[PDB]
């Protein structure tokens, strides 16, 4: 589970600062600082007015961003789907048989040499 | 399952009355009484126009609410995720191999003690 | 699974015609006929502008409806949650190892009798 | 899992070009080219302002689109539900131990023949 939440809370951080690089000059509403690039991306993440409210409007300026928004969403929904489903899995549902065998082998090397040793005789 | 729905339907109640303390000064639309602080939070909970419709606007006035909304949502989605997943779990839900080998070993010590 | 989709596609039908009784007076946009009471409820079901777009506005007129919308949503999301989860359940819910071993045993009863042979008939 | 993502990323492609046939006359905002028929459908797929923002407005012109939007959504949500649930299934519900045993067997055929190799050593 929470071995993905590090990935995610860097993705969040990663994308945010591109958006703050790109947009703050013309959408300081949403992207002037991390302080709301987070909010924004949090909201984008959430799928309330991501396109019509944020993106379509971002894109009237920068078609550069078309993907920023589609990309972020796919990834965001995946790396949550991935973590979300890693709590149905890691909530609901072998090397004491390498230790069984890899001495059961040492038991047959012991026998094959305690037979080979009973051979010279 | 429903041992969480008590927690949830207090969280709902909890957050609502802060919001009615805070906002039902300047957003009596949404937060003047519980009567729509519930609705509002229900809608916030639901993620239809939570930010753009409610929060961003709440926050144009009070930036201390910034978190109220983000906090509520995280918790809300969790304590539903927790209860939701407590109905996949609370709806749905060997030594033979070791025995086969750990006497197959005792069979080869038996054989290897075939000695003079 | 589909023993609930009858319940659901009656709930849909049920609620719609109350809404068409109630509202297709004053919200014939959304509730004038089933033809968009369905759409509307489908959209309400979907949680795009259910409140701000449909309900808060329905309710400026009829506070009667406050619940219509909250009630429908709870039930709707449930009787889908119920059917949705009835396709994780009604979709979902070590032999070669016992054939490896249970002749590897027959190989060692073979050896312990191919030695019971020849220690004994050697010396 | 990804044997459905081909179906889906054709459904996406399929519907888009009907929408571009139909609408990129009168809704070139959303449907003038694939370049935003995709976006649009992506956004429709996502359920942000699909009805109120896109469809209800598409349909003020063409009521034959009524279904285009309801149909796409049902299918879209299904063929994602189908693929989504194909990663709970194909995630939830051992050949360095067929190489352990199937030479540990070849070790006991070796021994049973290096014992039967003083069995032929009486004859
Ligand atoms: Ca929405």
């Amino acid at each position: 589970i929470a071995w993905i939440a590090l990935l995610l809370l860097v993705i969040f951080y990663v994308f945010a600062v591109m958006g703050t690089k790109l947009f703050a000059q013309s959408f300081p509403e949403w992207f002037g600082t991390l302080g709301a690039s987070m909010y924004t991306l949090f909201q984008v993440m959430t799928l309330e007015s991501w396109s019509m409210g944020i993106a379509r409007p971002v894109i009237e300026a920068y078609p550069w961003a078309w993907i920023y928004f589609v990309s972020f969403i796919l990834v965001s929904s995946f790396t949550v789907l991935n973590l979300f489903i890693g709590i149905i899995i890691e909530s609901m549902q072998e090397q004491r048989a390498h230790d069984e065998r890899l001495e059961m082998l040492q038991l047959i090397r012991d026998l094959s040499s305690k037979v080979d040793r009973l051979e010279r005789r």
